[PDB]
């Protein structure tokens, strides 16, 4: 059992659209129409190279930029490098990722495999910190031949006060099954420094946010910091030696999380209920509504 | 010959209150009129079970909620949860605990052990915000097969602008003779960002903060940024190559430091000699007082 | 390509002369000579066993001190009031850092070595933790070296101190110069109020001990962006555009308001001719010109 990445080193393609929301948030998405914040998860295999092929359908300019991945100074997505897109206008936008391994100095080079983002670094200043809170952000996953494989990705954003750009103490809410491998892809913007906990499960500090086995140091936590732009990710099993329930994630500065940067990780019993649990009910005035939906990863 | 863990897979009992302590401030004890902030050390082996006999003293609601150990959603500790209690009330919480190894999909299982905490999550608001501020808080270690053993823990906790909710600039101090080993364990709380700095010593950055040996790339630092929940650990050989002194410990952030997070790690000769300590002098118009006793883990 | 530089065992008894002088816009740095200050101050390289000797000379008007982190000192060179070793007006003293190999201790632990990156700082100017004279300027990075670690081509030193990098003006820079496939140390340090978060543009590095992995064993994660709080040091070696090629590579502060406020600098990697695709040198930026670029450090002689 356990799927695994393969290996990459393939040409890889997909559209891109940068759009106006309601209520002056912008956001990516791979259709016209269908933007979304956080954007489209993007997910390669190391050695991968991706052309985006990335069209601006605002009235004004907007750029694509990303951490960690290998690209052209021409692929930056800023004003200084006459990166960025004219309203109305397309780019094509390329990413490049490789594999570890050792240089003739005797180094070993460290490959492009990590949780990663993209945003814009254009709108509101050459900063993008217009941009940024308006909603252009999405996640970007590196896996290296091997790295285990979950059965769905959630993005959790903590963008200034908000998650994922929503109305305080709207979560959102994700469900898995307990037993279902479950991977969060944790990124952070704005203005604050927060702290992300998840009740009933933990992970290690580390690349892939799982231990390598019985040598790997790296401490196990439940509650990290972080700061704008930070990025990382791990993968739980759900409900694990915890068994079914509301699991509560939250940012664990205590203000915050009364002012609503909470959500529920929904663990469900093998037929479907949760131990102990109201759905509909309102939390200071605001409902959660549905659980968003795993997102898929882009294209191809 | 360094003390290390045994095997654990006990089951282990203990009772705990909740009372009022003097200001406004809450803690937990180990019997009724011996609370303190912050509440009694609790240490296990991976493997270990513990039944937690709660009785709540006050006249308001608390909780019991942990970080990092095993636990069914009955002893979140949470109003949401229906797991918190009643004024003069009584509940018994199971934490569980246990040791990594391969799972059935070839993966690794992470181990419970390491460095928690325990809080209020019910008390001021469903987040727990008046019961941390007011002292309901406390450590808890779990401790692998093998892990070395110290002499003596001491427990330092930033809760917003204070050291263990003492008033400004009264340490708290801790005393050791040049050799001992000492073990200290961080948890930081609140609406405020910290950084941890002890002079005269360093650790590593890792699970248990020592290296585990040449093959190790762990960063080993002396100054950690830390968030409201984040918990860390580790050990050191007192006055290791530096000497006895007055070694102090403080915030790294300028102001809460000139504020009064600040300490002295009190390292002495076997004859008692302290270079570097005026033991009469107060500062800032407080006195730190006697040195904290170490704290012995909660007996069975 | 030849195998890397590395560093040797060390094991030697060093000796330099530092001294502490004031400097324009009511600011304080540390200088090899008088007359020489910098913000930040000289860098200072050790091997691991190394003993340094630092021949302390004080020509401000004030007292002052000198502490250092993560490497061996006796209390009588903590460096504040309270351990009686501060530096009067026109005063000297010699302070003794120390430095030490890993190894097993009796008890059969791995006692952790003194290698990494860290940094040197007044105590005493304006409280006794130091708080006026580490807004001042005086600070500076210090790196201990283990035997077999890799040495870079050249090291900068980037210290976000309140709003500021390196205590200038904002937008500023500071600008650091190189040639695709150097390799390039950075050292890391924050001091302040603030917590900040670093990030360089196209590059990327092991969060670890050097900032490199050591193989494919290592599990660190490999990260662009960090971050960073009053005293954290950290530090990292890049390949200038290795797999990116050359360019203005922007690094900055990532707290959105800290990089529009200037937080900001370029490290601007040229290709082989010299010359860098798409940028011009003589611009203004919100009011400011950032210079010339940011000569590397020499380490201490
Ligand atoms: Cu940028
Ligand atoms: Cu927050
Ligand atoms: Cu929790
Ligand atoms: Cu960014
Ligand atoms: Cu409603
Ligand atoms: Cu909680
Ligand atoms: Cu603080
Ligand atoms: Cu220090
Ligand atoms: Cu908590
Ligand atoms: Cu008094
Ligand atoms: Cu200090
Ligand atoms: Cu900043
Ligand atoms: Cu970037
Ligand atoms: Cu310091
Ligand atoms: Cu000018
Ligand atoms: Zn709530
Ligand atoms: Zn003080
Ligand atoms: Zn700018």
């Amino acid at each position: 059992p356990a799927k695994t990445a393969p290996a990459g080193g393939e040409v890889k393609r997909i559209k891109l659209y940068a759009e106006r929301l309601g209520g002056g948030q912008m956001g990516y998405g791979l259709e016209k129409g269908k933007a979304t914040i956080p954007g489209p998860l993007i997910e390669l295999n190391e050695g991968d190279t991706l052309h985006i092929e990335f069209e601006n359908t605002m009235d004004v300019p907007v750029s694509l930029h990303v951490h960690g991945l290998d690209y052209e100074i021409s692929s930056d997505g800023t004003k200084q490098s006459r990166s960025d897109v004219e309203p109305g206008g397309t780019r094509t936008y390329t990413w490049r990722t490789h594999v570890p391994g050792r240089r003739a100095d005797g180094t070993w080079r460290a490959g492009s495999a990590g949780y990663w983002h993209y945003h814009d670094h254009v709108v509101g200043t050459e900063h993008g910190t217009g941009g940024i809170r308006n909603g252009l952000y999405g996640p970007v996953i590196v896996r290296r031949k091997g790295d285990v494989l979950p059965d769905r990705t959630h993005t959790i954003v903590f963008n200034d006060m908000t998650i994922n750009n929503r109305p305080a103490h709207t979560g959102p809410d994700f469900e898995a099954t307990v037993g279902d491998r479950v991977e969060f892809v944790m990124i952070t913007h704005g203005e604050y420094y927060h702290t992300f906990h998840l009740h009933g499960h933990r992970w290690a500090d580390n690349r892939t946010g799982m231990l390598t086995g019985p040598d790997d140091p790296s401490q196990v936590i439940d509650n990290k910091i972080c700061g704008p732009a930070d990025s990382f990710g791990f993968q739980v099993i759900a409900g694990e030696g915890v068994g079914a329930g509301a699991w509560m994630y939250h940012c664990h500065v205590q203000s915050h999380s009364d002012m609503g940067m909470v959500g529920l990780f929904l663990v469900k019993k093998p037929d479907g209920t949760i131990p102990g649990y109201d759905p509909h009910r309102h939390h200071h005035g605001a409902a959660s509504g549905k659980p968003e939906k795993a997102e898929k990863p882009a294209g191809s």
